[PDB]
DNA sequence: TATATATATATATATATATATATATATATATATATATATATATATATATATATATATATATATATATATATATATATATATATATAT
């Protein structure tokens, strides 16, 4: 276990250590090809739902924030999808993840919906 | 010891020719400048008057696009750390 002194202590370690010219540039070009293939394998899964709920929200005359609302709701949904996989498990996910955005952002639960039926093909409850 | 010839100089006497300068007298031509008088042309600037075009900035008014940051609101992805829980 570790206290805010301990915490803050060697957190200030590791940061003083990164900052080096040569430790920093040591790390980041060596695992730069390697974050290159991370970044192009999961991020295009991204930009696909980002479009495809964008779409959505023009059909429903959403505009500004209230966009950005139910695009991290599309997101969230897409991030359990690949951290979990289809089924059961992401079923439960969803169903408190609309609780989340429909009580604590007031999130329009119909226009969530159809942003489940578009990332999962269908609103949740049953797995279809 | 003298004389002669051939070259390298210096002088005594004047003259001539050829080059390198300086002056006395004016004029002419050709170049390098400076001025007196105006005008013209061509370039290098500065100003008086406005306008136009092209570039280098600053602002007044809003909007848009592209990059460099900071924040307000959440979410996602990718990396750099610290912890909460176990493996």
């Amino acid at each position: 276990s570790r206290s805010y002194s301990q915490r803050y202590a060697k957190w200030q370690a590791k940061f003083n250590a990164f900052s080096n010219p040569t430790v920093a540039s040591t790390i980041l070009s060596n695992v730069s090809p390697v974050a290159q293939q991370n970044f192009q394998t999961n991020v295009p899964k991204f930009t696909s739902v980002n479009e495809n709920v964008s779409a959505v929200l023009t059909q429903y005359g959403i505009t500004g924030p209230n966009r950005a609302i139910y695009q991290g709701f599309g997101l969230k949904v897409a991030r359990a999808l690949n951290r979990i996989g289809s089924g059961p498990a992401l079923v439960n996910m969803i169903n408190g993840l609309k609780g989340y955005y429909i009580s604590a952002f007031n999130a329009n639960p119909q226009v969530l919906d159809a942003v489940v039926n578009i990332i999962t093909g269908s609103p949740t409850g049953y797995v279809s």
